[PDB]
């Protein structure tokens, strides 16, 4: 029901892109890690294999603890 991979990252957005990122492919190394600042919207359409890790200038980050 749900493809086989990271279910959903601890506290990671607003503790740094990079660091969650790191925790991304320590988690799972399998899925590839991304980060960028708000732009690419994402929605049902998203990449399971995939943690993307979003910065809002804000001065944050913000990378979606949950994969699809």
């Amino acid at each position: 029901s749900s493809c086989p991979g990271k279910s959903s990252w601890p506290h990671l957005v607003g503790v740094g892109g990079s660091v969650a990122k790191a925790i991304i492919e320590r988690q799972n190394p399998n899925v590839k890690a991304v980060i960028l600042e708000e732009g690419t919207p994402v929605t049902k359409d998203f990449r399971c294999n995939r943690v993307r890790i979003w910065v809002n200038k804000r001065g944050l980050v913000v990378s979606p603890p949950r994969i699809g």
